């Protein structure tokens, strides 16, 4: 199975800081499914106000690595790259379960259900630790 | 109606920068309604890497300024404030027209459907210039 | 009349955050006049110092702001861009009459004065809804 | 003659990082003159944009540093501290000569002219090396 | 053994963002020993400018999260706070080994070696998955 | 003797900021010797949280500082540049004897030592006004 480092996956992701929010992927069975890797720590720069003296991890910056994780596995397996930015359309069925901070270690567990004519809409779930903490749907669009 | 300012808003939000995503709430109805202003600017950090030389309002943090303005009128109606933060449980329905970008200015129109026992869920829509450039229903726990 | 949008801007500025401080530059009428939009949010840097609890946009940066929206039109009409970047020479008859919030949205009036020989001089006006919120006298080369 | 290090300045100056734009103010002459002083490094926020492989300190933010210095002194003189918050409200004659980089040590060399009413107005010079690298007077309220 | 999270830290620690080095510390023994957790995530500020395009963990940072750690163990131990801040004296036989980058997590052992009139001196070494990626003796003092 | 400043110095440091800890390199004698100039400010990011209200320079970051002049003239002199980045492999014999603040000026004196095979190690001292505030020697690879 594929893997992608952090310099790897700038060639698929437009995204940079302070929004590029998965430091690996792994896994990767090709455009169905992957795993993408996120370290939480304290030393990033949302944390300074959510909140002031109690980290924790806002979840639509989860909903954003899974996006990141989908997008790029589909940027990868399509021949595409950066130059041809995502464009988020849809979420849906998103669910927070447990709050996540730092020291926790995000596996975004992405499935397919749907990529073609620039437009794919995956499943997704994230862990910590085997344990189920959010989940989402997620539809995007690419252009070029 | 009731309306608040950045210095009240930081009364109810606990979120400072750069999370704080929301500008001002006005026509405050009590509990049920409202509508939350945010400016895009240029200026802000995410526009660095969202993207390089093509600055585009992230949609999470469009849902995220909507999720803001609904719970602080759920943080100024329920006598709550900071000291007791808000936690993001669900968002369904969520749905993004438009991309947004800098010198656009964000409404955020917000409508109850519930809030009991630290438990709200609102129908939030967001426009610039009477257009609708996303809607989502979100729910939050405090 | 013109107008330019934030990454039309970036082709004739050479500012980058954080420190392009208009978002867009409207009613371009070629060289003499202009307004120039910046939108103030909590969001933008600053304002984690200036004042901490108390926001309330630098005047200077409102100088900055007019400084750059009269740079912008010169360059776009003497077929300049960035690569060629300006220097401030003077400011002059400097006022700011109230202080500016984020929420608020201004508007920097431009008009001519002089722009010959790499070197122009505008006198520039600042607005929030129709109130006069700063003026001054600008001069830079390039 | 009297001086404060950064830590006594917090006590009389409300401005914090990104913003607090002096370092030391030595040679305090009760209210009547000082010199401010401003390390320039390239490790500043404000040299991410400006500019991009070229980091020039922005006029602005001298006029910035020279206000403080100002606002200091006077603040320590009249029993004043933060709290008690300044208001930018004109300069003139405002002239830059030189421009400044990283590397450079500005003395901000600012003189009386006027304070009383919760209102003063300096008459300020920047220097790099005995070297005056700008120029302008300033007056502020309080 | 004892554990704190990044809230507690925080009352032992005056470091803050863009300065707190460590996420975690896990297994305190006392005084003697402690395992720091820090997350490297590509979403920090050091990140923009080490190195742009090419984001490694500057070793600089290592030592100080294995500091952060052996202050945090003695401030917690000694009565100690915040408050009462540290002050870095010396370090010897520094030694990095291999890079670290986002994704990878780092696990700051700490041994004691002396701790007595506001003066301690830890053996530390940091491990990236039981592979040693650095090593320093690391001494500070502390003043209240 | 040779001298860079910030622009050339970007061309054989890969280093950006917030990570760029030299703003000038002095007396470049070949490879043999140099001095770094860093001017320390209150207004560079790291002093937010090292330590609030209470800002001294990190002792580490003065290290780094030495690596980095370290680095440089040896990249210069070595025809190498950035595109081929430094990787730091030991610091031994470290010693910090006095806190340096805002406002203060460092100049890292490196001395050769060794340099060979992509592999320099330097014997480094750093003074603020003529005071030595710490040593280390610093080894790193390329």
């Amino acid at each position: 199975l594929d893997a992608k480092d952090i310099v790897e996956l700038m060639r698929f992701l437009p995204h940079r800081y302070p929004f590029l929010l998965v430091d690996k992927v792994v896994n990767i069975q090709r455009d169905e499914s992957a795993i993408g890797i996120k370290n939480v720590t304290f030393n990033e720069p949302h944390f300074m106000g959510h909140f002031p003296g109690r980290p924790v991890m806002p979840g639509v910056l989860i909903l954003e690595g899974m996006a990141q994780t989908a997008g790029a596995i589909c940027a990868i397996h399509n021949g595409f790259d950066q130059y041809a930015p995502p464009y988020l359309m849809s979420i849906d069925k998103a669910r927070f379960r447990k709050p996540v901070f730092p020291g926790d270690r995000l596996e975004y567990h992405v499935n397919k259900v749907r990529n073609r004519v620039d437009l794919w809409k995956f499943q997704c779930c994230a862990k910590v630790e085997n344990t189920v903490v959010a989940e989402a749907e997620i539809c995007a669009m690419v252009m070029h």
